[PDB]
């Protein structure tokens, strides 16, 4: 027989290949929620999504008006195929390109938006443009107001998107995002989990969900799984890129700050980071269980540093002058034999959100001793500088390591 079916299966092959490309594409835009880079665009995408459908064509008249004629083969068993990859192809390009706002409050008006790869090509000027529905249905719902938004083209733009500028209102409920069309075939696109908040009491334990869910899923999840165990060097990765996203700085976390980290969250006084880069971080040990002796939750204080430190710690953040990230323990290791008046920028623990001034003091019968200054919240800071107020203190003289406390700050 004729049947070379093999450029078909290279169709098929050359499918699937671009359908991963999308779903890597939707797995950095995830990433991308917890503050990542990705800054990935659609248009070079669509260009492969194009190309498919143009052997598609070329590939589809070929079968029919054929030379060996041979019947189902190159006749049923083989159209098919081709009728499969364009169904697949269709649906697997009805994204979400602006996702709503994964924390979002039950009244206020949020933006999002749907990008189809396929609408240059299949929606031409007298066809008319579908209407987009944006139902929200919860995570069982997943499993299978002002939202009617006409599917609209671009010819000084080259795309076919939905905007959806206007839209008013543990539990992961996305919005589905849905159209009809023909070549009757229809279209979906499922958006990342959004926990709404009514604004009465607080959005931290939403936060930690959406940071959790973004960072720990599965590329083939089922909507909405979640690892709930996942290991200390991928919350050690998300939490270093959490921190110079939210704090807004390119100086991130290091080893040292990664393992005082460790020996909180674990409440395990353990100095091999060995013993901490291969283990168990549960979710229960992220934001449900309280911290021992404390009346907050590991992703409480985290949260609090990253407020603090954004918030008025920006600038010393950057200039490498707070270390921030380290035990009561190291801190008299370094600064106990250091001279007088030499201090270090650390942060509190058992006040949420809080910078300490640990320095080297003379204690009552004159041997050194460690002296923390009381330490200042965002709202002491607002009211004078960090820099202002260790200015101010007469003490201090050098920050760690013998730099003038002038000169640094």
């Amino acid at each position: 027989a004729m049947l070379l079916q093999e450029t078909t299966g290279e169709l098929e092959a050359a499918k699937a290949l671009v359908l991963k490309r999308i779903q890597i594409w939707k797995r950095q835009q995830q990433l991308a929620g917890n503050g990542a880079p990705f800054e990935e665009s659609l248009a070079p995408l669509q260009e492969r999504c194009e190309s498919l459908v143009d052997i598609y064509s070329q590939l589809q008249q070929e079968v029919g008006a054929a030379g060996g004629e041979l019947e189902p083969k190159t006749r049923a068993s083989l159209t098919g195929r081709l009728d499969e990859v364009l169904r697949t192809l269709v649906t697997s390009c009805f994204l979400v390109e602006k996702q709503p706002p994964q924390v979002l409050k039950t009244q206020t008006k949020f933006q999002a938006g749907v990008r189809f790869l396929l609408g240059l090509r299949f929606l031409g000027a007298p066809a008319k443009p579908p209407l987009v529905r944006a139902d929200m249905v919860t995570e069982k719902q997943a499993r299978e107001i002002n939202n009617t938004v006409p599917l609209e083209n671009s010819i000084p733009g080259n795309c076919c998107s939905a905007l959806f500028k206007n839209l008013l209102l543990e539990e992961k409920c996305a919005v589905l995002f849905s159209a009809s069309f023909t070549l009757p075939i229809q279209l979906q696109a499922l958006s990342l989990p959004l926990v709404v908040i009514v604004h009465g009491n607080q959005d931290n334990n939403a936060k930690a969900t959406i940071l959790w869910d973004n960072a720990f899923s599965e590329m083939d999840r089922v909507p909405f799984v979640v690892a709930e165990r996942v290991p200390w060097e991928k919350m050690c990765e998300t939490l270093n890129l959490k921190f110079m996203a939210e704090v807004g700085t390119n100086r991130g976390l290091l080893p040292e700050h990664f393992l005082f980290l460790a020996q909180k969250i674990f409440n395990d006084n353990s100095l091999s980071m060995e013993a901490f880069q291969h283990r168990s971080v549960s979710w229960s040990q992220f934001n449900k269980e309280i911290l021992l002796g404390r009346g907050f939750t590991f992703w409480q204080w985290f949260d609090g540093v990253l407020d603090l430190t954004k918030r008025c710690l920006r600038s010393y953040w950057s200039d490498r002058l707070i270390i921030g990230f380290i035990s009561k323990q190291y801190v008299t290791s370094l600064l106990l034999n250091e001279p007088d008046g030499t201090f270090l920028l650390r942060f509190s623990d058992s006040e949420i959100g809080g910078i300490t001034i640990a320095h080297v003091i003379r204690g009552q019968d004159g041997s050194p001793q460690i002296e923390n200054i009381q330490p200042f919240s965002a709202k002491d800071l607002s009211i004078r500088s960090l820099g202002d107020r260790i200015r101010d203190l007469a003490q201090l003289k050098n920050l760690y390591p013998k730099k003038p406390k002038d000169e640094a700050f």
